[PDB]
């Protein structure tokens, strides 16, 4: 409990909650499956980053969240990687069938920055093929796509599914697709989302899970009205600013 203060003080590490485990200064002692160690190397991403050290072990240990970090932190391999590991042990245990819905959801406040999580998604779940694992499936569930285009992408079943919140609330009360095996909530750029009048269709969305989700907060802010909406849609998060 001593020496994680200091990892935590030299790399300006603040958290807030209990039984927060220590933070990794390594990709590989973050256990992950060395087909990703190495796409990390060819994106040139050697060293993690501050929200990385912390969040990772963070998220990996199954606990809920509150990620405030900026855009160029890092913060996207802090949500996207741990998934992908779920996602890989879930398909390894019973490989998805057609239609099951997403094992794990991103929402995002724009088109742009969905398109672009999602194509590190499937970045990573192509090295993972290339060593022999099975296909991990991600999906978008954005604007300026069509119904039809839509179920196409998920016919093979998703694990993993980038959203906006707008399409995503329209899909689930249409019941076309379901959350009942969703068990990763990722909210991307909270604070945007929040300014931008999203809040009830956040919530409703919310409704939509029956029981237990991790629920993942990212927002380069913090002010009072996300600290009362994060209260709110978390269970015990370690909070962990950078
Ligand atoms: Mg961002």
């Amino acid at each position: 409990e001593e020496r994680h203060e200091r990892v935590r003080k030299k790399y300006h590490i603040l958290v807030e909650g209990d039984g927060i485990p220590p933070p990794i200064k390594s990709f590989k002692e973050m256990k992950f499956p060395a087909a990703i160690l190495r796409g990390l190397k060819k994106k040139g991403i050697h060293h993690p980053t501050p929200i990385q050290i912390q969040g990772i072990p963070t998220i990996l240990s199954g606990r809920d969240m509150i990620g405030i970090a900026f855009t160029g932190s890092g913060k996207t391999l802090v949500f996207t990687l741990p998934v992908i590991m779920f996602c890989l042990e879930q398909e390894k245990r019973l490989p998805f069938s057609k239609r099951e819905g997403p094992y794990g959801l991103i929402i995002c406040p724009s088109r742009e920055l969905a398109r672009q999580t999602h194509g590190i998604l499937e970045y990573y779940c192509r090295l993972l093929q290339e060593d022999s694992s099975p296909l991990l499936r991600c999906a978008l569930c954005i604007g300026g796509m069509s119904v039809k285009e839509q179920m196409e992408t998920i016919r093979h079943g998703v694990h993993m599914m980038v959203a906006t919140p707008g399409r995503l609330m329209d899909l689930l009360q249409k019941k076309m697709v379901s959350l009942d095996i969703c068990r990763y909530l990722a909210l991307d750029e909270a604070d945007r989302m929040i300014d931008m009048g999203f809040e009830g269709d956040i919530r409703t969305i919310f409704s939509y899970f029956k029981g237990q989700r991790q629920t993942l907060l990212f927002s380069a802010t913090m002010p009072k009205k996300i600290q009362n909406f994060a209260k709110s849609a978390l269970v015990k998060p370690v909070t962990i600013n950078v």
